[PDB]
């Protein structure tokens, strides 16, 4: 039939009532555990409902699939039929992840915006795109790290209908998506889980709020809460893996941590998962009879941060951790430059080398939304470095061993910033983060104030010559099968560099200097025309620039 089951889990409340907009308010019954259900006979999609408290006030469904009117606003019934397929058909190996923020990534700002790029994204040489958190956030402006409704796609971005079609299409062109989800803090506006039960850690929190509670008093269900949400994601929309925001948030003291069991909601359905973490620890990564949590791969900031703090020369926050050659060279061979060494920054010993592990277990990147966005003036690295830089950049990366990730708009040359924005409407709240961004990044646009996310926007100016680059870069990465190969032998002069995999080798001259060549080969791309299109073993002078020799 037609009847369905609601339940929300709210201990600290005595009795609760469900409230459908048009119709009645039906009292709901209680368990020892602290959940409050009823089966009603007569709902339909797609009625509009709230849950209203002993406290006599009406909140939403924390467990909402659709939030029509924002975060204040009631939940609405979807329709729910779960298809899709056991399995991905993404293989890691031949994994090149794009960065998006739906918001910002078309003039559209919508999900039907990224699905008319799709035969761009296709042609470029992309096999998954990355997209940023939609889980429900206050307004329609925000990266969407300050979500609140984990099972809720936002509403200004089209919705969940507006989201499947998305993954639908993707999976029509041969495109995977991977989505960008967060379970170690919630939004600080538009939150009503701390009014119903410990769904937030007493013990410590986190820089963007209030922690998740897994390891303590009535954690239990607050666990199902997260492992649901990511098996929702796969049977009901059908993506295809998960980038999990700042794992090293995440504290579990419990014997089996929530990690692990979010990789094996994950690995149970064929899915991926990516993390985030900041922990420069290889158990994120490790298998199961290894001791790890078994997540697929890990970002690894070491490696931008070594790109970066050598090519501009800027040691500000965590890149005086880094700047030399050296560094680039290590993160090259060893994954992370900080593998149980003291780190400045963080004043203390920090992380723990990586044994062997192929490149297949880690995500590197140029930049990303916070290598961006994290900067007070927004600036991608295009207006740091200059167009050769830039170029030497690009193929440092895409031609590692490890998994590349474009950010949106980096493969055409992207000049606009991508700044921090938010839409909160809660007046203390917008006070604290102006000041906060002023503070901590030194921004001095307006995070509230809508010209900084239009400013924001993808110019789409098209710059031929970087584009045909990153599109070459791409197509030879996957013909010289460099991906998870760390069988690569490099050489450092001063100002120079030579990486050698096993089916190339690759020139990396950041100033004129003579370089001592070792290897013959042809000439498969170049940012210059300065190089020769055959080369044999010898002693030749090059100026700045990149070149690639099968």
């Amino acid at each position: 039939g037609n009847e369905v089951i609601f339940t929300l889990w709210a201990p600290y409340q005595k009795s609760v009532k469900l409230k459908v907009l048009e119709k009645g308010l039906y009292e709901m019954e209680r368990d020892e555990k602290g959940y409050f259900t009823i089966t009603l006979n007569n709902v339909k999609v797609r009625d509009r409902y709230k849950y209203v408290l002993d406290d006599a006030s009406e909140i939403p469904d924390p467990a909402s699939r659709y939030q029509p009117e924002g975060v204040h606003g009631p939940s609405q019934i979807i329709q729910e039929s779960k298809e899709f397929n056991n399995e991905t058909f993404l293989k890691k190996e031949d994994l090149i992840i794009y960065e998006i923020h739906v918001g910002t990534f078309t003039p559209e700002g919508t999900f039907e915006g990224v699905i008319r790029k799709l035969d761009y994204l296709k042609d470029l040489g992309i096999t998954a795109i990355e997209i940023m958190p939609i889980a429900q956030f206050p307004g329609k402006r925000d990266w969407g790290y300050d979500g609140v409704y984990l099972y809720a796609v936002q509403n200004s971005y089209g919705g969940p209908e507006g989201f499947r079609k998305l993954v639908d299409e993707a999976h029509k062109k041969g495109l995977g998506v991977i989505l960008d989800v967060v379970y170690n803090h919630v939004g600080p506006e538009g939150n009503y889980m701390v009014k119903l039960g410990p769904y937030f850690s007493q013990k410590y929190k986190t820089p963007w709020g209030l922690t998740f509670n897994f390891d303590d008093a009535e954690s239990d269900e607050v666990r199902k809460f997260i492992l649901e949400n990511v098996e929702y994601w796969i049977k009901e929309y059908n993506v295809d893996g998960f980038r999990l925001d700042a794992v090293h948030a995440i504290i579990d003291t419990s014997p089996k941590h929530i990690l692990e069991e979010i990789a094996d909601v994950v690995h149970k359905y064929n899915r991926i998962v990516i993390a985030e973490s900041d922990l420069n620890d290889p158990r994120v990564v490790n298998p199961k009879e290894k001791c790890g949590y078994n997540i697929d791969a890990q970002w690894v900031d070491d490696f931008h941060h070594s790109i970066h703090a050598y090519l501009t020369g800027e040691r500000q926050g965590y890149y005086t951790d880094f700047g030399n050659l050296d560094d680039i060279v290590k993160s090259y061979k060893d994954v992370f430059v900080y593998d149980g060494k003291y780190s400045n920054f963080r004043r203390k010993t920090h992380g723990e080398p990586v044994g062997e592990l192929d490149g297949c277990n880690f995500v590197v990147y140029i930049q990303n939304h916070d290598q961006v966005g994290n900067r007070g003036k927004g600036e991608r690295i295009i207006k740091l470095v200059d167009r050769e830089s830039y170029k030497i950049a690009a193929a440092l990366y895409l031609l590692s061993p490890y998994i590349p990730m474009i950010f949106m708009g980096e493969e055409y040359g992207e000049e606009n910033p991508f700044y921090f924005f938010s839409d909160f409407s809660d007046s203390k709240l917008i006070q604290g983060v102006r000041e906060g961004r002023k503070k901590e990044n030194g921004q001095d646009t307006d995070p509230q104030d809508e010209s900084t996310f239009n400013a924001s926007k993808l110019s789409w100016k098209i710059d031929e010559e970087i584009f045909s680059f990153y599109k070459i870069l791409i197509k030879m990465r996957k013909e010289l099968s460099i991906a998870c190969d760390r069988r690569v032998n490099v050489v450092n002069g001063e100002n120079w560099l030579i990486i050698k995999g096993r089916e190339y080798f690759s020139l990396y001259v950041f100033s004129k200097s003579s370089i001592e060549v070792k290897y013959s080969g042809t000439l498969l791309l170049s940012s210059n025309n300065s190089f020769p299109q055959h080369i044999e073993e010898g002693k030749y002078e090059f100026d700045k620039g990149f070149a690639l020799y099968k």
